[PDB]
């Protein structure tokens, strides 16, 4: 069970790379974009909560423009990384939904982030709205203090399969080597028993680096790299790859 | 606590490199020694037991002296894997014994691989000889067929500790990734609770490779690569291996 997006297949092969924009205005946008032409990598993330002016719909589209013609090739990943998970900045749950719903509608984007706590109304119709528009879901979680038990981990997985996700996503935070462990044994009960479609697992931090290595053994379908620094990703990865 | 050999510290910093080298004969042996000279490892494993002239002690210290001679400056490990444990050939457990006491003895060679199953009074003895003598004890243990209980494995890299063995060592064959975990976590433990020395864990396989990779994290001390051809199922090229051993530890 895989999603293919401009000719990239997620849920088979070797995991895919990911790279985050970070831009606060157009113009910084651009040079990032111009930038990351040098690099080598499979999705382009636009982390639209580390944007200046996301007050305006406008604006936000406009930027979203700009980063679909500067790379008319690539999958393109529309994130509003909410505070309340670890994000740069706040917004409202309604004001989330408008960008999200705007960014669907406009052809512009070709998956977009929507966190599984926004609440369950607005994850449905969220959900609803951008399969009814050919647009992808990565429905996410994110735990910046700590990590859950495995129990709750899977749990969290099989209800974003439940709730129409098409990529589950979770991302934790170890206070332990045990917990980077944790955090792969969910990863792989999800995938051995429960999942029917690609799921992306991540442990953070330094302790975490292995779980952002080890994709193609115990089940995440994608991997989030810098411009760990993309080339020295994809080395390992086509490493274990061909092992 | 680490074992220091010709100035490599084994237990801190970068999983270390093992390498084996594997010639029928004399004359395999000192060319595989020459061409040995141009690769990147830190510690050279003579696996003994794919010598086909292991009748004759003189033979086995002939070979030895070649590669000591080719390598005067690396961490020299003396390997006879038994047949029981995975290895090429089946010799009396005194045939076992004496070629690793003349080793030993020889000065040619740093440590010696000597398994914990052989035996615990002729286990203690042997520790005994080669620490009379200056040399490093790697403590192994090898389950070609599965992967024991978490607590099994730390069973046992426990009672190598208390035999006086200098680096404890298991490797283990998964059955599926589940077990890869199991071997991992094992690994924590001993790093976490009770290990008090360098220990040396993998998983054998295609499966296992990942553990091959992980020491850094996880408390493994060292790792197998392959210079040319494996010395057991799962061993990368010696470069990759050091190339992902890198990222890993500078990440
Ligand atoms: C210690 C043992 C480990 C291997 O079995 C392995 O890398 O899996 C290779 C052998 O040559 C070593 O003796
Ligand atoms: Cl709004
Ligand atoms: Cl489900
Ligand atoms: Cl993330
Ligand atoms: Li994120």
């Amino acid at each position: 069970k895989t999603v293919t997006v401009k000719n990239l297949i997620i849920g088979e092969g070797m995991p895919k790379i990911i790279v985050s924009l970070m831009g606060r205005d157009i113009n910084s946008v651009k040079a990032e974009a111009l930038a990351y032409r040098e690099a080598t990598f499979d999705i382009l993330e636009w982390r639209v909560d580390h944007f200046m002016d996301i007050a305006s719909t406008q604006s936000v589209l406009t930027a979203a423009r700009v980063i679909r013609d500067a790379m008319p090739d690539i999958p393109l990943l529309f994130t509003f990384r909410s505070a309340k998970e670890g994000g740069e900045q706040t917004i409202t749950t309604q004001h989330y939904l408008t960008l999200n719903r705007a960014a669907i509608d406009s052809g512009l984007v070709d998956m977009i982030d929507l966190e599984l706590f926004t609440g369950d109304a607005d994850v449905k119709a969220t959900v609803d709205y951008a399969h009814a528009h050919n647009v992808y879901v990565v429905m996410s979680n994110h735990d910046f203090h700590q990590t859950p038990s495995a129990e709750e981990m899977v749990l969290r997985l099989r209800k974003m399969q439940a709730l129409g996700a098409d990529i589950p996503k979770i991302a934790v935070m170890p206070q332990s080597k045990h917990d980077v462990l944790t955090l792969l044994t969910a990863t792989l009960e999800m995938q051995q028993h429960y999942a029917d479609r690609p799921v992306i697992t991540m442990s953070m931090a330094k302790e975490g680096v292995i779980s952002r290595l080890a994709g193609e053994v115990f089940g995440s379908a994608a991997t989030f790299g810098a411009v760990i620094a993309v080339n020295d990703l994809r080395s390992v990865l086509m490493i274990l790859h061909n092992a």
